[PDB]
């Protein structure tokens, strides 16, 4: 009854394209008259290792970028980087533009992404922005310039753009103003994330999920002392619960009757004692991919 | 391997609202066809056993109010298929995609596009399950929402949401109105047939993990279908089609892996379990990516 749910991407694929520099090709988010891009499409091969992107960008003209949007050519009239970011201005604006804002999103947010490949949206999904700065995504060779983002009213709030694959799996990307998350750089260089600590807040928020959708049996009659919870919770690599996210979890706990810290109670337990086997919602592990937000927008 | 659904865009421009008296359901809106749940023309009394017939000749064009947002559109028609009504409209949707009706097989996937009031909401893959039930995200107000598969293009609508069993899972009929599974539209609590595991998809899986190198339970045995269906059903698995097995000579050929030792893999693995190994990752068994899902994501 509770699922991992993305939100509807018709307005965001209304703005994808293809941009070409030679031999590379990626995915662009269309814009009014903007077309952004990561940066590393004016790499060749060889440019890959050590980029000096200032000096490759001036070496390039405006007619060197090929955007394609579906089979119609956009002019390129102009071009300048904002960090790992290129943006294009084109000679056409995008009638299909949607109302939209540039977010920089917090570690423990989720997002929808949208993965294209030669400009043409693939599939969407949820992530969640790890507290290492990585995601668990779904990205193949030519996903670069795929988007995550948010909808409230109509309105796209953009918070992602795609630009890497780490060794372990795992991805990493940058805002909409081409500031990484994390601590990655975009080269071709084999990366390491930070330790990967788990979401608290939104394990906390799922088990609130759990008995929404009518399962208690983790439940215990204890309670616990926030402090004494953030004690064994950073003892299993779990991030600190502040007051701030006993306060989000709120409307959950005042749904559901079941006091915040009585909920970590339970969550003690599952960590000090295991599953045992048993599933919850439907998973062998604990998940940490829904924010309170996700729990009560879907419950 | 994560769930993908579909890019949703071609099928929102296709979902409107269809109001009979203060009852709203969802519709959807092809050339100038609005689709919907027949119940939509219910009445708190009528529901726990209508007489849709009868019900619907009480019913003229202008007792339906089809909304695209604010906007109506006027009906010039209506009739019944089945538990679908269909309003005839007097404008052809201008963004109507390429498009089919499929009446999907257990086992496969699709992508649902849930919607209240005519305005989508969320995306998300589901499984049609071998008892003919989904497990859904769906809220009161969802009835009308429709599930979807996209090849180059063309959209394939093989379901439209009707009902939440009394177990949390959910049911509905294709877009011909024909149920899937044992289900009827009236208020009523109805109970679904066994929910085996879905074989063909847990194969697809087992492929995905010798895909990525993680082959431990690859054995040198091989089996007839039949003997590995008669084995299977004693541990609640769907015996096998032969579509099944056609579906999976893709990911046969990629791995030079014979469906049937595959199979034989498999039932090793029911017969003496997994003994504390993991596959991908899991100590679980995933059975609701398909042979398509697995090659959409390797
Ligand atoms: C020895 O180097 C490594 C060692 C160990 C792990 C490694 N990972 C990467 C790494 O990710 N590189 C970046 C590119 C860098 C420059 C940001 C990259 O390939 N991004 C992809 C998405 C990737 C691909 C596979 N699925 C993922 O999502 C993308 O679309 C782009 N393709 C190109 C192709 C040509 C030019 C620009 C771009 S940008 C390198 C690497
Ligand atoms: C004693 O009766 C029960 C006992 C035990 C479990 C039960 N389940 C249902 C049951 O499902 N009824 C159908 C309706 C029937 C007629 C197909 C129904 O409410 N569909 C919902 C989607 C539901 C709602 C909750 N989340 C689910 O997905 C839908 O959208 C529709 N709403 C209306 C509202 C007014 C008129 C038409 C419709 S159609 C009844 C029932």
């Amino acid at each position: 009854g509770f699922r991992k749910m993305a939100f509807p991407s018709g307005k965001v694929e209304g703005c994808m394209v293809q941009v070409t520099c030679g031999t590379t090709t990626l995915n662009g988010l269309w814009l009014d008259d903007v077309v952004y891009c990561p940066r590393h499409v004016i790499c060749t091969s060889e440019d890959m290792l050590n980029p000096n992107y200032e000096d490759l960008l001036i070496r390039k003209s405006n007619h060197n970028f090929l955007v394609q949007a579906g089979n119609v050519q956009l002019r390129v009239i102009g071009h300048s980087m904002q960090n790992c970011v290129l943006k294009l201005k084109v000679d056409t604006a995008n009638p299909k533009t949607p109302k939209y804002k540039f977010v920089r999103i917090q570690p423990g947010q989720t997002f929808s992404v949208l993965a294209c490949y030669n400009g043409s949206p693939s599939g969407v999904y949820q992530c969640a922005m790890r507290h290492n700065f990585t995601i668990k995504g779904s990205f193949l060779n030519g996903s670069c310039g795929s988007v995550g983002f948010n909808i409230d009213y109509d309105c796209v709030s953009f918070c992602y753009m795609h630009h890497m694959e780490l060794p372990t799996g795992v991805h990493a990307g940058t805002d909409l103003e081409g500031n990484f998350y994390g601590p990655f750089v975009d080269r071709q260089t084999a990366q390491a994330a930070g330790t990967d600590t788990t979401i608290t807040v939104n394990v906390l928020a799922w088990l609130y999920a759990a008995v929404i959708n009518g399962d208690r049996w983790f439940l215990n009659r204890f309670t616990t002392t926030l402090n004494d919870f953030n004690l064994v919770a950073m003892k299993y690599n779990y991030e600190p619960l502040t007051q701030d996210h006993v306060d989000i979890l709120g409307p959950l706990s005042a749904q559901t009757g079941i006091a915040v810290l009585d909920m970590c109670a339970s969550l003690k337990e599952l960590l000090q004692n295991g599953m045992n086997g048993r599933t919850i919602l439907g998973s062998a592990l604990l998940e940490d991919e829904f924010t309170p937000f996700d729990v009560v927008r879907q419950c």
